[PDB]
């Protein structure tokens, strides 16, 4: 069974790494991408993009542990312990030769770790819409003036007793719709047949948890960058963010300069969080040009 | 029924304000105090210190519009708004003479404006564990080195699509017993009876929803509380804190001293945010005293 239809030439397949199976997407020939999505999806938010890409890439598209038609992880969720989840697999279809990386959200914090202590192994970097977790998450604000608050929900999901999952369970459906459009400049391209995708996948009781362990594990992560930063990366680098509600702003192309010697940013005017749904034309642009540079 | 008993000595009783329905508990002789509930709870909070301020005063416990036992506001739930209600209730009682107020949490929120507005009726004043609202509740971090935070609720309550009730309904009870325990230091206060209570009663389809549409105006008081303030309070005023997990700290006194020229403040160790329940002797003791002079 597939949650999410697969682009026309592209496969659908599990590879168990270090006892977990994870599930990816795989089309193209060339030199490797692999594209980690966030918080709220799967790899299907990439699906727009992964056929353009695979004209002169091998192109993968991994569910991340717990999401997605992958099993949890069998260590933890912090990024530490996942981004050898994720290595490992990318390293199984390049194993020598760099590859290239594309993470979106949660796909930073879980691929950040691996990036920093296996810099040969990546060629170059994209990242888009998520801070990596530092000590710059406790300034951001538990509520605004204007619009509203980004990141509140890390309270929310971190919190203990499994609130999160007690309240949610049974109406993640209205939740995903929510959470979504609140951090969405162009609402329209979520419509409720898109949702309802979304909604199935995470919905799955282990999903839904995992979805929130990577929050409980986000001061983990924190302490695990406080090591892990002391080198900067050396590879080049792109960040994006959306400059519409629910946007980082310029946060991301500023705090990327405290990780890393090469980075160019761009923000986008009227797109929120879901770049590559809100904003497919420039984002997927952005992406391949700047991938075709190497 | 009641909602909660009601101690020996006093009654419970209503009063309509503006066409609303207020629920309310007094008892006592003397001049008037008026203490204020907030988020989670109702009047019942006050059932301790209620006797003994009823020895030297007349005390009224109201619930807070759509709170409890009394009716929604039928102007809105901004707290300029939900102070007119409170001003003329107590007005009823204290026409002739200033009275004294004491509010816990959003109690501040909805009698600020009154207190600012009208200082000739209030003669001492305490507040206790919330900000007033101002531009300083921007600051509060959404996230924590140690886990959530204090005030990551705001945005949960004031968000759209009646997020909070949506979530809520069904799970009234576990919500509130989360709520109450992640800003305690003092859990073992909160009896599986007491908890029952108060979930019941919020419970009510219209008072879920009012607790949440006070945080749905907060930013709305934050606006009208810039222009009050340009006015400084003058009467006596007293906060109280808890210094414990769950509590305000110095943060309670320090904004205090941007609003009133005649404020002490006191912090409590071991005392979380329901100073009334978790650290009831202390804090009674304290308002006691403070208003007694």
């Amino acid at each position: 069974a597939e949650e999410f239809p697969v682009p026309n030439g592209f496969e659908s397949a599990y590879r168990e790494v270090d006892g977990v199976k994870l599930h990816y997407v795989k089309g193209g020939q060339g030199p490797l991408v692999m594209l980690v999505h966030g918080f709220g999806q799967t790899w299907y938010e990439w699906h727009q993009l992964m056929p353009e890409l695979a004209k002169r890439f091998t192109v993968i598209a991994p569910d991340l542990p717990g999401l997605g038609q992958s099993e949890p992880p069998k260590t933890g969720y912090s990024g530490e312990q996942v981004a050898v989840y994720l290595h490992k697999l990318a390293r199984q279809f390049s194993p020598d030769r760099p590859f290239d990386l594309v993470a979106h959200d949660i796909g930073i914090w879980n691929t950040y770790p691996m990036v920093v202590k296996n810099q040969a192994d990546i060629a170059r970097l994209v990242y888009m819409q998520a801070p990596i977790p530092d000590a710059r998450i406790y300034r951001f604000p538990a509520f605004t003036a204007q619009g509203e608050s980004l990141v509140w929900h890390f309270s929310f999901f971190a919190a203990d007793d499994r609130l999160a999952e007690t309240l949610i369970a049974g109406k993640e459906r209205f939740f995903l719709e929510h959470f979504i459009k609140s951090h969405a400049s162009n609402t329209e391209v979520f419509s409720e047949r898109l949702l309802d995708l979304y909604a199935r996948s995470y919905a799955k009781p282990h999903s839904l948890n995992a979805s929130f362990e990577y929050y409980r594990a986000l001061n983990e992560s924190v302490r695990q960058n406080a090591e892990l930063a002391k080198t900067r990366l050396q590879m080049p680098t792109m960040t994006l963010a959306g400059g519409g509600h629910g946007g980082m702003g310029t946060f991301q192309l500023e705090q990327m300069k405290a990780y890393a010697e090469d980075v160019e940013g761009h923000v986008l005017p009227g797109c929120g969080h879901w770049l590559p749904e809100e904003c497919a034309a420039p984002m997927n642009r952005l992406v391949i040009d700047f991938l075709s540079r190497g």
